[PDB]
């Protein structure tokens, strides 16, 4: 019986020596078994791949608290369907444009170059480990890893079309935001005033207005009654908004927001586009730098600065 030494992990933290045997397969051995993202299941240990780092099921009760500390969820699928995505993500190239990192097109993937674009300037904390260290090595320039397990957290496979806002809202949830805060007023001409507060990624996040400042002064919404109400911001606690619409032509001026997704196309197919506000207006489509003093385009989302905000509305 003929052996080499390997170390097992679900996590690529913790480290777990293995001595396996050269005439069975990893699956026999170990269950499902990735190297480098590989599936290696079914295939026998070479020699080379002495010390070499395999990722695995968790299918102990180690294993599962390891994976859930890293990863915070359950889901038995998860490392499965982080691996399958890490497979083709470590092939992408990852441009420094503009001192951001972001992904030259491949596989649908303009939406997830604009989330990671968007991620890089405005200020957020994840909370699962996984995403913290891969987000690291996304800023470094290496954003395998931190792509990989925004498809896997998104249950989004390589090459499915894409909308920043659901992949910002499901990565929001793995955020610190649990201290934002904002308050609404809406006021109706036959149902009078209704102020709500909500928390979380809900106080972070609007759908039907690109502007801030339309959103402090009033938007026009549908009431219950069948009238149009205003609804205005009241109160804001959070190091950033993002305010979200179906794509319009609109004017991005300079100094006046922090980033934005442009889209082109339809419900169906389309391409995002990221404009970021530097010195000047850059528009970083994958790999390609384009700039301008002004922007008009479709735009779809806009991300702002904040801290605090409390309407002068009395
Ligand atoms: C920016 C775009 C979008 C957003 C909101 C309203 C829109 C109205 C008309 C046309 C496009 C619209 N996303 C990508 C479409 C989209 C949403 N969810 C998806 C899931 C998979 C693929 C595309 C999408
Ligand atoms: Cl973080
Ligand atoms: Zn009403």
């Amino acid at each position: 019986v003929r052996t080499i030494k390997v170390f097992t992990t679900v996590d690529n933290i913790n480290l777990h020596t293995q001595v396996v045997d050269m005439s069975m397969t990893y699956g026999q051995q170990f269950g499902p078994t990735y190297l480098d993202g590989a599936d290696v299941t079914k295939i026998k240990p070479h020699n080379s791949h002495e010390g070499k780092t395999f990722y695995v099921l968790p299918n102990d009760d180690t294993l599962r608290v390891e994976a859930f500390e890293y990863y915070h969820t359950t889901d038995p699928s998860f490392l499965g369907r982080y691996m399958s995505a890490l497979n083709h993500t470590k092939k992408w190239k990852y441009p420094q444009v503009n001192g951001l990192t972001s992904i030259k097109w491949a596989d649908n993937n303009c939406y997830l170059a604009t989330a990671l674009l968007t991620l890089q300037q405005i200020e957020l904390k994840f909370n699962p480990p996984a995403l913290q260290d891969a987000y690291y090595r996304a800023r470094a320039g290496e954003a395998a890893n931190f792509c990989a397990l925004i498809l896997a957290y998104c249950n989004k496979t390589v090459g499915e079309l894409g909308d920043v806002r659901e992949t910002m809202s499901y990565l929001f949830q793995h955020a610190n935001l649990d201290s934002c805060k904002r308050v609404l007023n809406v006021v109706c001409k036959t149902c009078g005033q209704q102020q709500t507060t909500l928390k979380g990624v809900e106080a972070v996040m609007y759908m039907g207005t690109l502007s801030y400042e339309q959103f402090k002064k009033g938007v026009q919404i549908p009431c219950t009654c069948g009238k149009q109400a205003t609804k205005y911001l009241v109160q804001q606690e959070s190091p950033f908004v993002m305010m979200s619409a179906p794509p319009a032509q609109y004017e991005l001026k300079h100094g006046t927001f922090t980033c934005a997704s442009e889209y082109t196309g339809n419900y169906q197919c389309g391409h995002y586009k990221h404009i970021t506000s530097k010195e000047t207006l850059y528009c970083i489509d994958g790999a390609l730098l384009t700039k301008s003093s002004e922007y008009k385009g479709p735009i779809t989302d806009v991300f702002y600065k904040e801290n605090s905000y409390t309407t002068t509305i009395k």
